[PDB]
């Protein structure tokens, strides 16, 4: 269930500054994942969002949830397989029911909670929340398709 | 009351700065009704170092972000017009995002055009929806409700 | 050989990478004769943090760089066609620049179009010249000579 | 005693990408300070330290400890006074007895524990450790000087 | 009056990171010539893309560094070290001519700009000179600029 | 075997990369003994955006990092000679740092010269010591122990 940055880098194609998942704490095939990304002032994004008021972009919180969800889907089908990971692309088709409740700032441990709402073939629907210190800071539902890279 | 604004005017209204100011120019603006704007996409952008190596694709979420900033400009200017002084005291926040669909990937060389329409507005609360287009084709769709709050 | 290439093709031919690959797409290519290409200008470019604060202006020298990169792409595809393997066994370097004029400032939102024609070419030495345009208006002119070399 | 990034910004002169303290959890004038910095893969430093193997630079761990000490120094001297702070900068004078025991990586919450060893005027000597999940990842002593910009 | 460091340069030139390419002024004779330089280090972003595994300071940036040196010369010739007046002026570079690159510039080099006033007629300044590394000429260039009121 | 190495040679030995490769050239090298190298300091470096705004000062800790990297180059070449294929899978870990003292601020325009001497080495563990200099003056002094290791 625990995957670190090294493991993550072998499954996801994302690299700096768009790999928004630092560690995976829980993974239940075909069911759910709990992962997180540490938020620190030392991130380029804060230079512009916003000057004198660092706030992690809501859309990037969603991106982080999507990446966690994609990791879940890929792993549920193929497990930890770097080889096969390079032959697949997990792109997102839709995003819906997104709600932002609390602003995420430097010092926050942005935890992603996604579960498989539904899946058929290579189409997977995940949903859940983003949490900081046990509180729900955002929620969203996403639908992704898995295909040959 | 103007319909065209360039980056210098955008900078005076939106608080966003590099690397999160995703609107380069506004070509159409109709108070309380709609806005048409765009962001040029070029390889010379840091995001492409990671999305993805050897396969530059503009992140769908940033397409949405650009749509929101456009809506936000529309919301503000609809209420106060081009007023930099007051703009510095307000900030627009994403409350919700719905019905997002990504149809075509956006890549360097593309002119990402935002088309937002006002679906409903009451005071500081604005609901907009629209599409992101490239050479006339819809590459993305989205609806979102924003909030015009105090910067402090 | 084709007449249009996208960023994916340009990455396979030019050795330039971020933040110095200043050509996004190729629209017209006529071997040993001319090329029309362009680079989109956006505020979301690091260059603008320093050129200048509160007033984004695409550096004139980078417009020339862009023209040079277009020239280099023409030069190489003229001699080897679309060949990624041979391409990576090369680099191109500026030898001279002349008659450059900066008529109109280039800013975010602009589609910087490069128009180059081969003035002269002999082996790895190419002499190109032309203009940089925005919405059909000349914003800059320049002549440059470059060379493709081994590694 | 609970300071956030915007408070830290008003005291320390450091800015991106050299501001390495995200939050202050404990503060006791002329005694000690406990703070932390989140470590995420989304930090430019990791592009070069090292490729395919992200390790937060040991020297930056020390820098983060120094900044923590600096904040303790500024406040111990003038309390939380953004106006006086804005005129100053901080200079490293000495560094000694530093030992790194465990590598810090993306996903880690790097906590700084510094106490005052000695001080006089603008010159402050502090020492302590850097910890992750309650375990000491580094030790250090350092002397710094606050000066007029 | 002769030696200006980075603090001073920052107060006269509007350029900022990543486009301020002059680190220190070592010699300045009002209305005559300027000698200044920029250190080249591998720890510069441009090297990420110019070129991977082969760091080479872009030729166009050498010309930019020369342009900046000329601008500081022109400005200081007219008003001396005056940060306040500096904030209200701009120097548009109109043309670049006869540039030639003889030796590549790389990390570890101390790129020295040697500019001299070729002509000054009104708001127009024509400067020229060379860029040198360890006493050897690595580049040559002529440039014409216009002094104007900021806005 | 050689005594002078340029940035291309440094890239083939040290694992560090942008923005953490802080050695531009090697001017002297005596196996298992000493090394003299330097890094040019320029305003055009990202660290200066934050250390400090309007007052560029090369971070003291990065000076130490530069000395360590100098020692590392010395350590590796003393072990396997100039062997890029072997160096390709090694990394360097800081173990300790002692008696570091900063005497003069390093600023843009400075040629930061590292002078390291081997105080003791055994296997992968090198205990190196020396100074950093600008125009013949001691700008800093430090003692450090680093360990060369294989990427696992
Ligand atoms: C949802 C839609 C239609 C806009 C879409 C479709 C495809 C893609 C896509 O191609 N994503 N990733 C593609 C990709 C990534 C890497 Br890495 C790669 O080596 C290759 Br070939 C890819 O096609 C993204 C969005
Ligand atoms: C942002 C602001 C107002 C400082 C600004 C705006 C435009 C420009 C510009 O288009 N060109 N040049 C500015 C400039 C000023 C001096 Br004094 C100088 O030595 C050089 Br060379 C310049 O390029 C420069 C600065
Ligand atoms: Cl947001
Ligand atoms: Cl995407
Ligand atoms: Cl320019
Ligand atoms: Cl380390
Ligand atoms: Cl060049
Ligand atoms: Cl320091």
């Amino acid at each position: 269930s625990q995957f670190f940055i090294e493991h993550i880098l072998q499954i996801l194609p994302h690299r700096y500054p768009m790999l928004l998942v630092d560690r995976i704490t829980e993974l239940q095939a075909n069911q759910k994942i709990v992962a997180y990304k540490n938020i620190t002032f030392n991130e380029d994004v804060f230079n512009g969002h916003f000057p004198n008021k660092p706030i992690f972009p809501g859309v990037l919180i969603v991106e982080g949830m999507a990446q966690s969800g994609g990791f879940l889907a890929f792993t549920s089908l193929w497990g930890f397989d770097p080889e096969i990971a390079k032959t697949k692309i997990v792109y997102f088709m839709t995003i819906d029911k997104v709600k932002f409740r609390i602003p995420v700032t430097p010092g926050d441990r942005l935890e992603y909670h996604l579960e498989v709402l539904k899946h058929k073939g290579m189409i997977w629907q995940v949903g859940g929340t983003a949490q900081v210190d046990g509180k729900v800071v955002a929620e969203a539902e996403l639908k992704a398709m898995i295909a040959e890279r």
